[PDB]
């Protein structure tokens, strides 16, 4: 069974491979580092992709086409959108959105682009057995629309905007492209994030307050969810 | 010898596939349709990616990684940001940027993402040899900076915005992706785009009108290309 689980930046993916604590072959291939190992029965390949849209979608095609992954599984943080989503809290993505696009220009909705759709679905299959443990481990497992785009969103402004337009509860720069790449190949995708600021004029504070911590919680879960499998 | 030719339209690879009238067998691969042919001597693989930095990315991941592809072509339309850029002129990109991309929240310039850079190069060795070709026939191909952003960029306060930070001659919304993938497996790109606007307020309009013109203009000469090759 092989299993990919991507992160956006290294500090999202270390905390990973400590947990696994397995040993790792290297495998270097478009600027990313892909790390092949062996976990009970499971092969697992983990890397980050750096930052936005364009270098998520490589490592995602890359990770699919050259290692054959039969599921992924991606773990990171984001800006809380709404006030129930508290730092450290936990999220899995229902439905992803792009914020950015706009072709309002052709008379088209925002996040809309022909031959696609706005919102992006994730693996039911996957999405319940995270509810199934967050169950178990009594962690209060929210859920809800991720928007993702190129910026990194530090005002209350567009933080209303991403409410109102998408209805989305936390925005993040990766999840979006992840979950249609893995669509377009018929693979299953969970995107698990964990609040690291409130996207607000301080967001930028914040993040760099809880990266290392948000980044933990949100790898133990998703090892815990490796275990299941 | 492998060659791939993008568009992000059909409308942009149809004139292709006219133009080199040769038997094209049809390879479907994670939502995109891949035109597989032989032309004199060199294999090519045709195919329009769909709108926007993410298909774009997918696409052009998939050509290299499933079909092993040498060297990456790339012609469409495009909106003109420069005064002596008019209608249905021709244009190959040198450099490319996201100009989407914003990290300022952690003092960054727009357009940069860590552990990349805001301006991506294309082939010099193929950038030469349209320039060549360009001479040979008559024809006034100009060259400089493509902005490439998930938004149909149409309103002047864009415009000059996009002009003064990066210096951009035009726009468009896949060829920083392109160059972006191909650079990352070493594979020569080159970006050509036909203006078919000049992303004004009225640029909805006038794309609608030259769509098809430009979207030839940028064919033949792409297969002049190929020729030479
Ligand atoms: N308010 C927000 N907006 C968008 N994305 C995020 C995220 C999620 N990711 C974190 C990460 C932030 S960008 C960055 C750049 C340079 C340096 Cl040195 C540190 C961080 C991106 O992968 C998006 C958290 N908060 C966000
Ligand atoms: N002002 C502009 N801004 C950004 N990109 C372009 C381009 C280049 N491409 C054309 C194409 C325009 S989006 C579109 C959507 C729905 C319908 Cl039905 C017709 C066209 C995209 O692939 C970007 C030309 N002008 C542009």
């Amino acid at each position: 069974q092989k299993i990919g689980i991507l992160g956006a930046m290294r500090e999202e993916i270390t905390p990973i491979l400590e947990l696994f604590g397995v040993d790792f072959e290297e495998i270097p291939l478009g600027g990313n580092v892909f790390h092949k190992g062996v976990y009970h029965n499971k092969e697992i390949i983990v890397a980050y992709s750096k930052i936005g849209k364009v270098h998520s979608t490589l490592t995602t095609t890359s990770m699919i086409l050259a290692f054959g992954v039969q599921k992924v599984l991606f773990s990171g943080v984001a800006g809380s959108l709404v006030k129930d989503l508290k730092i450290n809290d936990l999220l899995v993505a229902t439905q992803l959105v792009q914020h950015d696009v706009d072709l309002s220009a052709f008379d088209h909705p925002l996040g809309f682009i022909p031959e696609s759709a706005i919102f992006i679905e994730t693996s039911g299959s996957l999405n319940a057995l995270a509810k199934k443990i967050a169950n178990e481990q009594h962690i209060a497992l929210k859920e809800g629309v991720i928007a993702s785009g190129d910026q990194f969103v530090h005002s209350k402004e567009r933080k209303e905007f991403l409410v109102s337009e998408f209805k989305a509860s936390a925005v993040e720069m990766e999840g979006a492209s992840v979950a249609f790449v893995c669509q377009k190949f018929g693979v299953p995708c969970c995107v698990l994030r964990s609040i690291s600021d409130n996207a607000d004029e301080k967001a930028g504070m914040s993040f760099d307050e809880f990266l290392e911590k948000s980044a933990h919680t949100s790898a133990k879960f998703l090892k815990s969810m490796v275990d299941e499998l």
